[PDB]
């Protein structure tokens, strides 16, 4: 499958089945993407929305969240459970403020300059909030390129790590890239799942590797032992 075909199948996909509607995808900020996704990296975004809605409310700005002192924050992360991506949304929130004004930098580098934001998340930030042409590349969507091109190896190593950021570039497309990017996370999330992919339901199962051969459980490799 050409990587034009792939968008294109992804972004048909999302306009009719994706959801647009979540919290941090209404009036969408880069501050509000960001704390979505540092909230969203190690919980389930049902257990997730009280608590963005709780932070928003406490916090309507990322000057807001700076100010505030580091044990009130860490109080209402209460639950979520990874604290450590708590103490550094608090540095990175203090950091905007001291550096870029109280604004969230809307520039690639300014945000993965920003600690707990790695690449992949520097990349939905902008591209979710504004449009701005960046791959993502998180366990959901490496799944879903590893299977769908056959990537056996395992994405610990740094040559299939940049195979699959190679993927990622290619098949992500500019225009529509912030609904492309939010499909390729929904349908590693939701269809193409660790165990028993739902392919019937995948709008790539008409190219995907993996499901022509049944070998999902092939991609990616696991850390070899
Ligand atoms: S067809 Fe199946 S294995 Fe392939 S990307 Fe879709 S859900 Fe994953």
């Amino acid at each position: 499958m050409q990587a034009s075909q792939f968008s294109a199948q992804v972004l048909d996909w999302y306009d009719k089945y994706g959801r647009k509607t979540l919290p941090w995808q209404i009036d969408k900020t880069p501050y509000k993407v960001w704390l979505s996704e540092v909230m969203l990296q190690q919980t389930q975004v049902a257990t997730v929305i009280p608590y963005f809605e709780r932070f928003m409310a406490r916090f309507p700005t990322v000057t807001d969240l700076a100010n505030a002192p580091l044990d009130e924050v860490l109080h209402l992360w209460t639950g979520l459970g990874y604290y450590a991506r708590a103490r550094n949304l608090h540095k990175a929130a203090q950091q905007v403020a001291t550096l870029h004004g109280g604004k969230f930098p809307e520039t690639f580098e300014e945000v993965a300059a920003l600690p707990g934001v790695g690449r992949s998340t520097a990349g939905a930030i902008l591209s979710l909030s504004l449009g701005k042409h960046f791959p993502i590349l998180d366990g959901n969507v490496a799944r879903v390129l590893a299977r769908c091109y056959a990537v056996s190896g395992w994405p610990g190593k740094k040559e299939v790590e940049n195979k699959l950021w190679s993927l990622s570039e290619q098949v992500t497309p500019a225009v529509g890239v912030e609904r492309f990017n939010q499909a390729m996370m929904d349908l590693g999330a939701m269809i193409c799942t660790r165990s028993k992919p739902k392919c019937s339901l995948c709008p790539l199962q008409n190219g995907c590797i993996a499901a022509a051969n049944n070998s999902w459980a092939l991609y990616p490799g696991k850390k070899p032992k």
